[PDB]
């Protein structure tokens, strides 16, 4: 499953790309 | 138990404060 | 001229879009 | 003067701290 994140994604997942949301930059981590 | 969220808590918590964590600001979360 | 500007354009300027930069979300002001 | 900055001081200033200003972290940089 995917998710954004902040900093990071967490172990064992992949940043496939950002997300923007609530005004804030996010990993999004799949 | 206490946490940190964006942009909000959670229902069932009250925010006590505010994050810094990562570089962005979060809401404090109990 | 254009910037990008936290939280919002100056009195004048109009939103355009939204900036990336420096891991941060700006209003895109021209 | 001190200004608050994203993501760092200018050179001549110096780094005091942080801000907090519209739900973002800046430099406090005078
Ligand atoms: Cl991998
Ligand atoms: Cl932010
Ligand atoms: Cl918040
Ligand atoms: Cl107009
Ligand atoms: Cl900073």
């Amino acid at each position: 499953a995917c998710y954004c994140r902040i900093p990071a994604c967490i172990a064992g997942e992949r940043r496939y790309g950002t997300c923007i949301y609530a005004g804030r930059l996010w990993a999004f981590c799949c």
